[PDB]
């Protein structure tokens, strides 16, 4: 028995087609993704293959003005139009709190929304009762396929799920659900969830009975053969895990931003065991037409977004590299721009720290360099503030150690900086990777870079998200000596752009590796 | 027979008292120098010692709005009021061309103006005939003292002397003059000139008959004992040179900006030979009152300068280190500010800048509520030049950086301040092979980043007009540039940028490093 799994993850409000770097589509002839194009490709597959599931591994929420304005109503509407079979809850589904998940998405989705490791307590349990499920058993032809969901345990430190939701360990929560499905004689099981490639591999290895893992969160690009675009594969597609019960378990992911449609054909035997699997993510480029009906509908919804001040904030003469591949791995010029905008606005303190996880998109310079509120809103969508903090040198050294504690998983804690020169030696044990850390002096008439002192006290401008233990920066929350509330993130950056008129941030050597 | 030599050099338009870093005087109680205070100290010495000479070793011209507005008329007036006995021509006396030297200073000075190594050719020879001299024989009591002048051979690469003036080798030019003085039975000889401490020492060693050398140009601070301020001595005061004809020759210098009055008391025998000498530069601090008559006169002249837009250009929250001790030796934040102002104004793609320490003329203090005015800025950038665009081979650029440190340690002007460049020097290496690392901001990239310079590659650089014209000995820029577009006015580029930024805070970032 053959099953085709079509899968998307981390779409992040890319409802319209985008540039290849997934920023605003300007040169339409080279644009990719969008729901209109995705619908065309899905329909081509559903008409050719009999047993097809369309799955989403979370993080449909947040990324563009579509979400800022429609707050999830666009997600329900277009996922319904595309007829998704199931979606796993991602961390970003909680960005507008539980009330922002329940009302526009859980109540309007015409498909099951899943998460086996999220448990509701207090008065909320009765409200959210049955709105999301641990699993769904779906009929596929004359067969039945069990889909069991999971959401990152880290969501309380990355989003706003509230206090009445408990995030259990994925493996611990999944095992009883898979076991229940086996007693219900459901012999084919897909674990669909949002915890990142490393947890996906662990789930594949340790949850007895899982046949396939469809993930997200890490924006992992997997490919078999020569890749069709700029994304570099982390491994083959599918990635094969050898389980503890001795089975070969395919693990798949499809990058992010709706640029690819994941495609895996699985051959099961009569007893539900995977004989083989093959596929590859499909590049949703210009050669695939945008469905006319979906595109007409997208255009209808776009009208309300066309009200956003098309007025130029200023110009960039350089590519503003706010891509995750850069900003979560190394010094990125968009990170330097925001940290210098933060420092500047405050003076109008010379040290700044900014988590890569909060830099959500690049901005392209080829449109006569024009930066609009729409371009910027995709970079900084969270509506947070840039706050002032007084920190011990030891607290800062610990924050920098945390910044690279699990380097290489495309996690959000990597720090972008201002007034700091940090050198990392990744070959060293986690918690001992910071080999050099120089900071801009304050008790000096002429600023210069001097080695950080553990027993010294520094004034730093950082997002309120980091002062509140976001991205696992518990040491900042627990050890800070002062915390003053600041100005709105996006307004700080637009004003600075309007003041500078022409911007050109560079990669200068603020962050180095040894 | 005893002679006291009082000497100033590199006053650079510091007619008014200044802060200790020789920028605008704000906190008067701690201010130093100025001509009013100098007059009090000179008077105290002239009334105590019978045989006194007051000498200037050049570079009275250029430094503050006093010169911008009065163009040398303030120099003639206040040097005359202080009754200088002689002045040597410095390179800065040529900043307004020969016509700017002749008309306000040579014609109005009530004292001889000297230079034995400057020769006039063409039609100019008849015009300047007798306006400056190779030497002057001055009566001092019942004795006569010969003073022979000299000016840096480098003046054509530093200023505007024109094409009708030839700068000969100092030693070659001085020897016939000293010999002529000996035949005129002038047995006491002072070489007063502007070529820098290293040449002063050479003059003392090799010019037969020179008893004392009084110099300038290198802003050398010499002191015997514990120094009274922040200037660190280069050697004892006087510095003793053992001449080739076996004599002990004192060499003196008195820093710059009118902060100190050089003071050397010499014991000569009957035949004019120095028996001994002793002294020290005198710190012109608050302990010395400003002469009331000179100060009243200074205030009278100040009125015309107040007319200068007292309006705030913007604010600094950091000390703008434009001191020569910094900008000619290492990365200085005033250098980074000007190079970033240059790059910025031009964009409002070129991301590389080079700026000689020689063109940075003063720091700016941040303690006056951070206020930057046109007067503060005019002291930093007084030359009225432009910031121009140049297309250079990597090899040309590597040669410029080698030149920047070819004779490092003499407080010469060729040291380069930078923008969009990270350069590392190893000074232990032979001159012409000191640049050990040179990374530049890419241009053929969407994201700018520092990549190693390539000898066969072509870069676009913003630099002063002066450097593109082979100023400071940068002959390789003039001769090898592939394109040279004229730019915007130096000072306007920097004020506009300050007005745009509102609050500035340049830093020392590691653009220049040593190994
Ligand atoms: C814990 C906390 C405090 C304050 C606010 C929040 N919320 N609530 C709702 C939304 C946010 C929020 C806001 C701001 Cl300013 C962020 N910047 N980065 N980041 C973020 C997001 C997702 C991942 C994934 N890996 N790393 C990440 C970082 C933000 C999340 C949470
Ligand atoms: C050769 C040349 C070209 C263009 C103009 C000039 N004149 N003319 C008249 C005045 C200048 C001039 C102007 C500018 Cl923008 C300068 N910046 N630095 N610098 C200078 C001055 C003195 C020393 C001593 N060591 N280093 C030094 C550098 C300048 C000289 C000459
Ligand atoms: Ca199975
Ligand atoms: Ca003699
Ligand atoms: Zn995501
Ligand atoms: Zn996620
Ligand atoms: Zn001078
Ligand atoms: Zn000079």
């Amino acid at each position: 028995w053959e099953l085709t799994i079509l899968h998307t993850n981390d779409v992040h409000s890319r409802l319209e087609q985008t540039s290849e770097d997934s920023s605003k589509c300007v040169d339409a002839s080279r644009c990719m993704g969008g729901v209109a194009r995705l619908f065309t490709k899905v329909q081509q597959i559903r008409r050719a293959e009999p047993n097809v599931l369309l799955l989403d591994a979370g993080d449909q929420y947040q990324g563009t003005i579509w979400f800022t304005v429609y707050k999830g109503a666009e997600v329900a509407h277009f996922m319904n139009a595309l007829r998704y079979d199931a979606m796993a809850l991602g961390n970003h589904e909680f960005d507008n709190g539980v009330e922002g998940l329940i009302e526009p998405l859980l109540k309007e989705a015409k498909f099951p929304i899943l998460s086996a490791n999220i448990k509701a307590k207090g008065p909320l349990a009765s409200q959210i009762s049955g709105l999301y499920l641990p699993y769904k058993v779906l009929p596929v032809g004359d067969e039945v396929v069990g889909i069991v969901g999971y959401t990152s345990k880290e969501t309380p430190f990355l989003s706003n799920p509230g206090t009445n939701l408990v995030f259990e360990d994925e493996i611990t929560a999944l095992q009883p659900e898979v076991d229940k499905l086996k007693t219900l004689n459901v012999n084919k099981i897909i674990a669909l969830g949002h915890s990142g490639f490393e947890m996906d591999k662990l789930i594949a290895q340790k949850v007895r009975g899982v046949d396939v893992v469809v993930g997200g969160h890490s924006n992992t690009f997997l490919y078999t053969g020569n890749p069709p675009s700029k994304e570099v594969p982390a491994g083959k597609y599918p990635f094969i895990v050898t389980s503890d019960d001795g089975r070969k378990v395919p693990v798949v992911q499809a990058y992010a931003f709706g640029k690819y449609l994941g495609y895996l054909k699985i051959e099961f035997d009569e007893r539900g065991n995977v004989i083989s699997s093959h596929g590859n993510p499909i590049l949703l480029d210009s050669s695939i037409p945008e469905d006319p009906s979906i595109k007409a509908d997208i255009n209808k919804w776009r009208i309300k977004l066309d009200d956003y001040s098309t007025q130029e904030l200023g110009k960039t003469i350089v590519y503003l590299d706010g891509s995750s591949q850069s900003c979560r791995f190394r010094e990125c010029n968009m990170g330097n721009l925001i940290c210098d905008a933060m420092i500047n606005n405050n003076l109008r303190v010379s040290m700044c720290i900014l988590n890569g996880g909060g830099i959500r998109s690049p901005i392209d310079e080829r449109n006569d360099g024009t930066i609009t509120w729409e371009n910027l809103a995709a970079v900084l969508p969270f509506g947070g503030t840039f706050d002032l903090v007084q920190l011990k040198g030891s607290t800062l050294k610990k924050a920098f150690e945390h910044s690279v504690h699990r380097y290489g998983q495309s996690t959000g804690e990597f720090l972008q900086v201002g007034g700091i020169h940090v050198v990392y030696d990744l070959s060293r044990k986690p918690g001992d990777r910071v080999v050099k850390l120089d900071v801009l002096c304050t008790k000096c008439r002429v600023p210069s870079y001097d080695p950080l002192k553990m027993d010294e006290v520094y004034k730093v401008i950082l997002p309120n998200f980091l002062a509140n233990g976001g991205d696992g920066f518990q040491m900042i929350k627990d050890e800070l000596l002062r915390h003053d509330s600041g100005d709105q993130d996006i307004n700080v950056v637009s004003t600075y752009i309007s003041k500078m008129k022409v911007i050109y941030p560079a990669v200068e050597g603020r962050i180095k590796f040894s």
